[PDB]
């Protein structure tokens, strides 16, 4: 027909409320996207009562990734913020660091002055209120995000550190940011020989050389962790990744679970996964389960009667698919102080090349050989405020800004209430494969 956009991103969220997996191609099934062994919201974290655990309860779920390399599933939860939380700790009252300097939060230096008045003046300036030397964890995490971003910006402006940083893989980049956070750019830039070895990928030699430094002697247990990260390119010294086979043994228990009030089964993924998730979240005992295709699916028509009786989902909130356009996202962002990415809204298909909110009027789409049918708008909640990089829920933006201008028409206030609309729910009319780059055609 007529092209109305192009597929820009495809996202599968294998575990409900956890990190998305970007893909260049995906099968469109009646239940949602599939890439190999990963299917959209086919895994679920449950509590001891069998009830879902979502990012409304545990926003740090968004830090967990489940990925698949053909033969093996990997669970991982680490990134620079988590690495530095482990190494820097958390203190909500002004304290003195090991050099005697007034500090607060996650290693946030307030001043080198011996004056407590100066430390408290810096604190109140940085937080924007009269804290009397005490902050909340949310405030400590805000300062932390600022400090990490500043460390990275600084590395990228440093002619000695940028070439090494650019040369490093993602995990080893975190180890370099870690050192800069601890000791500052100039200190790290002084590690001339180790930095050369790192840029040359001489990992064992770099590790041997880094352990001879004053840094190692002053903080040997932290340095040992950072050095292991440089040596191996893994998270072995922090929350170590868990490697699992794709096939869960049928001797594992099947649990009766509850997702948004309705029952659905899942196969327990085993004690290793339960322990790993629970330890990372520091939570009550949780399990991971997986939906198997002989189990009874949940029925979107029971949730919202605009969906067809035949529609089926596993653990998704309501719909097999969520579609969003770049234009819609850019329009929201022009109204926000803190910019957001598509990840906050957890769409499966992001389309470029259209005007704002064009998807709201795309009733029937053809993408590749796949036909999709629009059902209703996606109404948003606090999950959009959960930050994908830090796992910290703002509980405010961007949901407030969306509340300001994206409420549903008065003619439509039975379905959505006052939850703002952002993105569109679609169902499958014809199975097939879609690819990033595919033109999107409006039918009819
Ligand atoms: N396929 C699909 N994507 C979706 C939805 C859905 O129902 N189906 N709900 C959206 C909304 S309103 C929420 S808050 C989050 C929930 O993501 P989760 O089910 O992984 O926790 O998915 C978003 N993307
Ligand atoms: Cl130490």
């Amino acid at each position: 027909m007529q092209q109305v956009g192009t597929v820009a991103q495809l996202w599968i969220y294998p575990v409900k409320s956890c990190k998305g997996v970007p893909v260049s191609e995906a099968e469109c099934t009646a239940m949602g996207l599939r890439s190999g062994n990963l299917r959209d919201r086919f895994w679920l974290v449950i509590n001891q009562e069998g009830n879902m655990v979502t990012a409304r309860q545990e926003p740090r779920l968004v830090l967990i990734s489940l990925t698949c390399d053909g033969d093996t599933l990997t669970l991982s939860a680490m990134n620079i913020f988590e690495m530095l939380r482990i190494d820097e700790g958390l203190r909500l009252k002004i304290y003195k660091d090991t050099e005697g300097y007034y500090t607060i939060g996650i290693g946030h230096l307030l001043t080198k002055s011996p004056s407590l008045n100066a430390a408290k003046s810096e604190l109140d300036k940085a937080i924007g209120r009269n804290c009397n030397g005490v902050i909340t964890k949310d405030e400590a995490e805000k300062l932390f995000n600022q400090d990490v971003d500043a460390a990275v910006r600084g590395i990228l402006r440093n002619a000695k550190l940028k070439p090494v940083y650019d040369s490093l893989d993602a995990v080893r980049r975190c180890a370099l940011i870690n050192m800069v956070f601890q000791m500052g750019e100039t200190g790290v830039a002084g590690f001339t020989n180790s930095l050369r070895m790192l840029q040359q990928k001489r990992w064992d030699e770099a590790a041997v050389n880094l352990a001879k430094s004053r840094w190692y002697n002053q903080t040997p247990n932290r340095a040992k962790r950072v050095i292991t990260t440089f040596r191996t390119g893994t998270w072995d010294a922090y929350t170590k990744d868990l490697l699992l086979p794709i096939k869960t043994p049928t001797t594992n228990a099947v649990h009766k679970c509850r997702v948004h009030g309705l029952e659905i089964e899942g196969r327990d993924c085993g004690e290793a996964t339960a322990q790993w998730i629970t330890s990372f979240l520091k939570s009550q005992p949780y399990r991971l389960v997986h939906f198997e295709p002989h189990m009874r699916p949940r029925r979107p028509h029971q949730i919202a009667d605009l969906f067809r009786p035949k529609d089926q989902i596993a653990y998704s909130d309501t719909s097999p698919f969520l579609i969003l356009s770049e234009a819609s996202l850019a329009d929201l962002n022009s109204r926000l102080e803190k910019k957001v990415k598509a990840t906050n809204f957890r769409p499966n298909i992001v389309i470029s090349g259209c005007d704002v909110y064009a998807e709201d009027s795309w009733d029937e789409l053809l993408i590749g050989d796949v036909e999709l049918k629009r059902v209703m708008a996606c109404s948003r909640c606090i999950l959009t405020t959960v930050d994908p990089d830090t796992g910290v829920m703002s509980r405010k933006e961007p949901l407030e800004t969306l509340k300001s201008y994206r409420q549903c028409d008065p003619s439509e206030r039975k379905l959505y209430g006052k939850s703002p609309l952002f993105g569109q729910y679609f169902v499958l009319e014809n199975p097939g494969t879609i690819k990033v780059g595919d033109p999107v055609y409006l039918l009819g």
